[PDB]
């Protein structure tokens, strides 16, 4: 079966808990890895959590977390949803610290960006053979979204830059389709910065939501058609989706750059002129997550909002979040379904341990009832190897 | 293939037993959950022991007992029927701390309930894809069977308790097709107390015998047709089923009020006027586990009976237990086959622990030689951790 | 698929290794269950090896060899031929102190017998599903081979023996279709005795090749078509195969009393008037392992013999063998492949640990180049737990 | 499914990095397999990694290495590419110190050598059934490549060598098919030494690039057709392929004997008159890895070459090498796509521990960008069991 994609998002009122897997309270005792990003992609069967490690094991040495993020160590692993990622129960994918994965419903594909900052090398495989490669065209860290890639209609889509972390940097629409890069655009946007990129396909089309890590403090977006045919902005609501970011106030279709330096991988869906903004509670560290709907939020720009509701309370650390849709074809649904993950980080630099990991707790969102709470990571810092 | 489950239960002489896990021997030094509720259920080609874990392994420091039994950390997991329950070899099946799961010969029913005491949310899921959700209606702690459900014809069948768990509280039957509640019918049952239902099909309808934990040391039961037309009565036995329980006396068809607040879960199967009954051998601790054929004493309330089956010593703790059947899509036979489990509670409160688990044993009802025997949990406590 | 067993066995020049898992040594530190009989069984498609476990771990206290062999913790396990045993390799099969285990071609057939020693239970199962039960009938410790079953033409057949070891019982063929017992005989045996048998099909019939553990230091045998008519003997050839066992010198038809009490489990193959024996190198402990062709050892007295093939070296341990053989439908050959397993015990008695387990080789008879050697089991003892 | 094998090898430009499984990082903590040589096979469906182990883990007293390298307790496993080697993820394949082993499309072709020096037996299995075994000819450790044998059109090609490893042996190619010899040929190659060969298909013949072990510092090679006749020779390039081997110079078609005595397993592709070479950076000890490609090095004797792309750095451990081919029925390419593993020893003799273990990191040929990088083992040595 190939994915059509062609169906628009499922009207939601909220969002019912999906999957939490413990993971790190588990790897107190049991052999579970140390993972960054856990991100999860449906395929028409099956979802899967894909995540980065550094190939070491909770409360091992090996954990320490003084290894650069981007060395030769990591590499792009995924296991069931909901399960401990553990070496026992997980597949292993590509050698990557920075990757994308995504299914067009005959077919894994998987990006994984290894090598040098200065020339930096994204492989791409389909079912697990190499069939493409794209190097760095800046020399700055080739990157991309650390969440799932969209496919519609048979081809897949994802957004990488390269450049600067901290000014203006170079964004790609790439498309693939069975793993080969067909078509390939480089975005005019002055004056914008993209990076970890939450992408989801919607009506034929894909919309990306990410993170400007230079000078915003709201979410750049960008969307486009099977042609990269594109537009792009930032969120306009004045209920700012980034961390750090200022108290909500009034917004901007542009960059908001009061806070705007530094940030966090995000997400955002749109329905219409409405959007469902994921974001953290605190405004200055990575704690608490919540999920606003502000009815007018993706072109207004008041702070005015309808309705929240609760993940992970501010007193508890949260991480990174992204998009994942449950296509038609594994729901038997007549709409695309959102859904979304949070990784829960622990370790450092907020708390006295040698290592730094997250555990994942997700949500899909329902047209029927649901309730806030908070579903914390749960482990007991620090371990014994502290 | 759909389960028809328009057959009756077979003839049976004794009971045979079917598996044991040894999950807490062996988690001694394997890496294996700390568990409750380890109830079994079937498909048409394989059966599962599904459970509910805190995300913590046995002899590790998060298994410390103090946290509260409704965690946002407590989850649905499932593993082969005799495996030991490990983060290595289970599936996730939902966040919970009540669930209940069945399987209508297409696919796996799952419900699990989390959230808030005020608020609590039944996430239904069919092949692990979100289908429904029910909320609280009564703020007070929305509690469901912690056994398999009943499937019938393509429908599955479930109850659901909110309310008290010390006085009068609001009962449910749910019919669910496909993970959508398409029909609900609140009991009109004054003084009586339905939870932790154990419900088993038979001949087209379904027959929950529960436990009254307000006033009742006998145990309640509710069967009902497709349309939730239902009936309610107490087992009549004076041998009664609960535990707490007064010594076997006289009964009566309604709460037996002697010992009758607490209880534990359990189960019974109704053959015509008679009863096979599971129970405690105390009746004042969670101890020892036996069957007990009364001929009459569904409907009658004298305390004789006509055989009783050894399953677990007097000495030796037991806890939880519930029903599950094969249906004639698994097993061949033309008779709905009766099969128990039984949780085998080690730890807190009776043993000086930090924490309390659970292992488990089961057993098929058969028309052939069985044998009377002592199969215990056999752990020797308490473990490093402690 | 059924196995139609109508082949003959291959011929062949000697024995080449099948498989080691190195169970042992791989436990001193991976979590291993402790064993006894690993027992290999073959359907069309695979092997397994099945084994008996108490429920523990090597390294582990609850491996302490003061429980007793027939306990209630002991269960029927299996896992994929060569890998170590461990619970998050294998699969669970029944609650067993004795057990049997084979494939008709269209599913697995298991035999488990627990319960009390006056009393105990056969439970049979089919894919997986209680079939039926067999109780003891001389209540005095019912067993059965230890070793694989026998299928010829969509029945199974094994042997069960009730009553002393150290005198006259009773023994019983059983003929099994889809683990239901269709026909049963017990043999007329004055003065034999009959244990733990190895029984292998060949040209529509059954071999079985035992333990006398009452006055044989050679081993008996009983061989029968499919409607039970049987025959009975013990193996003629001076070279005795139980152990404990006189110097070889001369046989006879009829059990050697000389060193005949107690024994081991063995097995041989009959070719005409000639016999493969597997046994022990040392007379008196269960030391070393070797294959001996005796062309005219099924019928004649002496103790001449014509091949040798080292196995395991005198000086390391042995233990407990078995026959197993590999249909055409599993070969694609057109005769019937003959195997064996040994396992190797280390341990108590013969060393100072607290526990007792085996790992296992096997071996398959072939018409091409082979070598003797040793192959032992290879742990380093005692163990820390030691 | 038959592998025609009848395609050239691809255009490449450059080799992108395919797997890397972190095995000793996370034995540190992990159950993992002590292993050497982890080769890398692929079907027309999937990739494994084939690896012998002692039967030991990591940080355990059974690795101790002063076990000898042919010993009873060697096994050759698989498991899945990129995964750490562990006894929950790996299956048996067969006993063997020495070991090869191939996919033609239709089965898996195991062959493992295990017994005495003087009299060694190859197992051969097909779909793991035992089909032929071959016996030691010159009764001097009769041994194979070490990695995958080459299939062609329905039969697969090796190599084994039996005598010195200091002097002249004897060499001889075996054609298989279905796991039975159909033919076998001596090679006239006086002077000549072979071993450890990495052999691959190419436009339906085999080239196979070995090891001289005598006096060779570049290495032998020998190709043939599906009839086993063959030619033989060196590579002439002066960039000398062993280890240890002279600084780079003026190479020879013949063995080039300073520094000739010892050497390493390693690999080469031919092109043309050109050809890739994999090597150690360092001539005298076993570091730093590189992939050169030089035009004419095939048949002409000069230092010069054109490309050099790094693998691992000088200053970090290599060892073992070999070729893996992906076929057209596997990629959808219309040619043969080579590729190559490393193995990464740590441990004795360079660093201070008991025992000695390789992880592995393998790439694939592409046309298409590519890095050089440094991807090493990254383990923190010595452990403590050292
Ligand atoms: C077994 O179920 C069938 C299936 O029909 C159900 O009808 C829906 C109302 C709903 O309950 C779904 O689960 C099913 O699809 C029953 O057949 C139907 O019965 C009704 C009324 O009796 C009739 O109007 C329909 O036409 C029937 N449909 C079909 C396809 O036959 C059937 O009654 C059930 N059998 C028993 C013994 O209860
Ligand atoms: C590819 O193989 C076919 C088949 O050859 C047979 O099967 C092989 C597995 C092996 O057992 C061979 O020895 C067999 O001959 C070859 O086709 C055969 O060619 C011969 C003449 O060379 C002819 O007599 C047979 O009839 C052919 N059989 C079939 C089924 O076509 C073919 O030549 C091989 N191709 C190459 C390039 O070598
Ligand atoms: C082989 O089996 C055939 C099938 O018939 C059998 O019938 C009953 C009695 C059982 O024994 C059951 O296992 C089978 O289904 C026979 O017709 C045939 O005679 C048997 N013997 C042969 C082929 O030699
Ligand atoms: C998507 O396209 C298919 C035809 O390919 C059509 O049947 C279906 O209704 C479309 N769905 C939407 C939501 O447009
Ligand atoms: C962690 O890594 C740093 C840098 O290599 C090292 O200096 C430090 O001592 C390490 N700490 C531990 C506990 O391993
Ligand atoms: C989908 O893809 C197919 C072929 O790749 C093409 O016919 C069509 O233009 C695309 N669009 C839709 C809406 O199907
Ligand atoms: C149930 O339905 C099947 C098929 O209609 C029938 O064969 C079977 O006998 C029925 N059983 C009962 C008890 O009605
Ligand atoms: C268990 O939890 C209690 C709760 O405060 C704590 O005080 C105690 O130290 C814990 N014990 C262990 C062994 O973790
Ligand atoms: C066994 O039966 C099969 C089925 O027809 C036949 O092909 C085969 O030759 C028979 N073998 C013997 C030894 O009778
Ligand atoms: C083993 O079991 C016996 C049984 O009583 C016990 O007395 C002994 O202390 C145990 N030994 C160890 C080392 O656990
Ligand atoms: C290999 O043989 C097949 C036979 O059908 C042919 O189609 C294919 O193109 C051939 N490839 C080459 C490279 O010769
Ligand atoms: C390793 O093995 C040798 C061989 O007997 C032994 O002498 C040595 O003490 C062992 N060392 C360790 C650390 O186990
Ligand atoms: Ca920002
Ligand atoms: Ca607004
Ligand atoms: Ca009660
Ligand atoms: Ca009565
Ligand atoms: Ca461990
Ligand atoms: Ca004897
Ligand atoms: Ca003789
Ligand atoms: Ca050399
Ligand atoms: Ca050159």
């Amino acid at each position: 079966v190939i994915l059509t994609g062609n169906s628009s998002l499922c009207p939601i009122s909220g969002w019912a808990i999906y999957s939490k897997d413990n993971g790190i309270r588990i790897g107190s005792k049991g052999d579970v890895f140390v993972i960054r990003e856990p991100f999860i992609s449906c395929s028409h069967l099956e979802c899967r959590t894909f995540f980065l490690t550094q190939g070491a094991l909770l409360n091992d040495k090996h954990s320490n977390g003084t290894v650069k993020d981007r060395s030769p160590y990591r590499t792009l692993m995924s296991c069931p949803v909901g399960e401990a990622p553990s070496p026992y129960n997980s597949r292993f994918e590509s050698v990557a610290w920075s990757a994308s994965a995504c299914h067009d419903g005959m077919g894994w594909l998987t990006i994984g960006i290894s090598g040098p900052d200065n020339g930096a090398v994204a492989v791409l495989k389909y079912n697990g053979i190499i069939t493409d490669t794209i190097k760095s065209w800046r020399n700055n860290i080739l990157r991309t979204q650390e969440s799932e890639c969209a496919c519609v209609n048979g081809s897949c889509f994802t957004i990488m830059t390269d450049g600067p972390s901290n000014g203006q940097a170079s964004y790609k629409i790439l498309k693939i389709e069975k793993g080969k890069v067909t078509k390939s655009i480089e975005l005019n946007a002055p004056n914008y910065h993209y990076e970890e990129c939450s992408c989801y396909p919607d009506t034929g089309k894909v919309m990306c939501v990410c993170r400007d890590n230079w000078h915003g403090s709201n979410r750049p977006w960008v969307s486009f058609d099977q042609n990269l045919d594109y537009q792009i902005g930032y969120i306009c609501s004045g209920v700012f989706g980034d961390n750090p970011r200022p108290n909500d106030g009034t917004g901007s279709c542009g960059p908001v750059s009061s806070n705007g330096a530094n940030g966090i991988k995000g997400f955002s869906f749109r329905y219409d002129n409405g959007v469902w903004i994921g974001r953290t509670k605190s405004t200055s560290s990575r704690s608490g997550f919540e999920m606003i709907w502000d009815p007018n939020g993706w072109t207004e720009t008041d702070s005015s909002f309808s309705v929240r509701q609760d993940i992970v309370a501010i007193t508890d650390w949260s991480g990174y979040s992204g998009s994942f849709v449950q296509h038609p074809e594994l729901t038997g649904l007549d709409c695309m379904r959102p859904c979304f993950w949070v990784e829960l980080i622990r370790g450092q630099p907020k708390e006295n341990t040698i290592w730094t990991s997250g555990s994942s707790i997700s949500f899909c969102g329902v047209n029927s009832d649901t309730v806030g709470w908070s579903w914390p990571d749960g482990a007991e810092l620090p371990f014994s190897i502290d």
